[PDB]
């Protein structure tokens, strides 16, 4: 039938569809349920704080970016396709990854918020380090620790940046990352990544 | 030796952050004070990130020592040890006290230190830091282990930073307040 576990997947799975209109909150999750024919009132199962759709939702994003590396990576040993040079496969690994977040950009910036918040952070940051180790293992060659702390913070400030962004599909959030994945190759846009902390710290204040 | 001198005109740039922002203005400014020429910056980057990076590290270094008087005055008897949250609250104010005559230049300068090449210095001092702080709170009072105590810590901590860069209240009133709230948060979860 169906498990406890398949279940809530389901619930959070349907709740994503209404999140561009109630955003990444507990009554998101309950139209979601509701879509499944779910009363309101077995609606009631998740924190009304949206965190575990959230989390919900990122997990799923890595678990898709995997599922496209793990592919190239097949096309590579298929010799159907030319192994990247480590800049040029990070870029494209991490633009793939932020691309999965524009159908739901407009709540995004609360949803970053919450992922910050203390009783979120070990498991936000425990998502975040597995997906760099992720993307490193299908690259392909700074030892661990400056590898993951470097990748994760491109992928961070490059978040920041795209929230802020309105160039035409982004263009100048691939330009900021580009210059980021350099920075980080040689070992050494910068008011672009003030204007994405500030947009940071007005979405904290508020809440 | 070469390493003193850097360290003394890099303190002497400090005093010209609030005018020149983290920049080689600030260290020429610096090196002039010590009766140098302003071509002694020539010997440091025109990032910033060095003079940056030297604060950071002095203002941890600052803090380690007033955590130390508190906890002797505690083994002296002169104050009640304090419950872990409200010296996490403690703690975290006097550390970004520090930042408030440099704060206008401050979300610069956090934007440098999330460069690449700035990361692993920059989360180094930070995890030194947060370290520190429960080291002195004593980790007898917490069923965290230190990868919960210190990721929370951290964004406690960066969160509130990011927070108080916003704040327009007398005497950053908002910021302490989101502070205990975060506080709050991670002694509850
Ligand atoms: C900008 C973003 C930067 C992210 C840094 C990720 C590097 C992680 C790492 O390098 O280490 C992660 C190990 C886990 O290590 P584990 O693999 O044993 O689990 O936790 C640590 O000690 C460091 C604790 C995490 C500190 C994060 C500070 C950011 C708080 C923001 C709010």
């Amino acid at each position: 039938y169906e498990s406890e576990e398949q279940l809530q997947h389901r619930i959070l799975t349907a709740a994503l569809e209404f999140v561009p209109a109630h955003g990444w909150t507990a009554e998101a999750i309950a139209e979601g349920a509701q879509s499944l024919g779910l009363s309101s009132a077995a609606a009631s199962m998740f924190g009304k704080d949206g965190s575990e759709l959230i989390l919900h939702f990122v997990t799923q994003c890595n678990t898709r970016l995997t599922r496209v590396l793990e592919e190239e990576q097949k096309l590579v040993q298929l010799g159907q396709a030319e192994k990247r040079k480590t800049d040029q496969f990070l870029r494209d690994a991490v633009e793939t990854r932020l691309r999965m977040l524009i159908p739901y950009i407009e709540h995004w910036p609360r949803a970053l918020s919450i992922l910050m918040l203390p009783h979120n952070i070990p498991s936000s940051l425990s998502l975040l380090t597995s997906m760099v180790d992720d993307m490193w293992h299908y690259a392909g060659d700074f030892n661990w620790y400056t590898r993951r702390a470097m990748l994760a913070a491109i992928y961070n400030t490059t978040e920041l940046v795209m929230m802020q962004d309105s160039s035409p599909d982004f263009e100048d959030t691939w330009r900021f990352l580009e210059n980021r994945v350099n920075d980080a190759m040689n070992m050494g846009t910068g008011e672009a990544l003030v204007q994405g902390l500030m947009g940071a710290a007005v979405t904290l204040k508020n809440l």
